[PDB]
């Protein structure tokens, strides 16, 4: 079918399934954050290394700056992944 | 590995490649706007019938009113779907 209903199921079932690790299945805290970008997404960033950097990097997300990452400003990192991406990806 | 880098891929891949089949390959225009929803994803809207409805919509992801969609809008549209769907997807 239509590769984008795949990818929005699974966008969707991730965060579900991924965030209701812990208690909090209706938000996301600061210490869980840290471990997405730890799972396997440092292609995108490799410059973690001090807790500083996650800090620094957690407010450039913060819309309101309310000290937590709800579902909507996930979205956001979503679209700084692409935005902050090349276009050269279409020959290696 | 994570699905995310999949569906990262996958999200972009298929803006590339759709987006190419007409000579506009960096901008997508009204005409196509109306095919990709035409495509398959009247599931998460179905009340196309008239044009008016294409234009109403169109303008509801236009955030500078420019008159075109280009890649930046598109992701938009995409958390446009995510914010109007329910979370009641877990169980059948
Ligand atoms: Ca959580
Ligand atoms: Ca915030
Ligand atoms: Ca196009
Ligand atoms: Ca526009």
């Amino acid at each position: 079918m239509s590769e984008l209903e795949k990818a929005m199921v699974a966008l969707i079932d991730v965060f579900h399934q991924y965030s209701g690790r812990e208690g909090d299945k209706h938000k996301l805290k600061k210490s869980e954050l840290k471990e997405l970008i730890n799972n396997e997404l440092s292609h995108f960033l490799e410059e973690i290394k001090e807790q500083e950097v996650v800090d620094k990097v957690m407010e450039t997300l913060d819309e309101d700056g309310d000290g937590e990452c709800d579902f909507q400003e996930f979205m956001a990192f979503v679209s700084m992944v692409t935005t902050a991406c090349h276009e050269f990806f279409e020959h290696e």
